[PDB]
DNA sequence: GTAATTGC
DNA sequence: GTAATTGC
């Protein structure tokens, strides 16, 4: 379930966004965070930023 | 270092 | 090959 997540842009703004592909980022043994990979939509800039800990993978 | 991912 | 993304 790829549900939009509202994230900033590297050219700061808020922005809810479908992202390209999500995964998880963690040491073994710990908890770690979500990351989703981004396309800025008027810059077409890609970047990562971090997921709701709730966000489906 | 660490964990995975991928556009650059 | 690795910058950039979080958190410890």
């Amino acid at each position: 379930g790829k549900k939009p997540v509202k994230v900033k842009t590297p050219a700061g703004k808020e922005a809810e966004l479908v992202p390209e592909k999500v995964w998880a980022l963690a040491p073994k043994g710990r908890k770690g965070v979500k990351i989703g990979l981004f396309k800025d939509p008027e810059t077409g800039k890609y970047f990562r930023h971090k997921l709701p800990d709730d966000y489906p993978i």
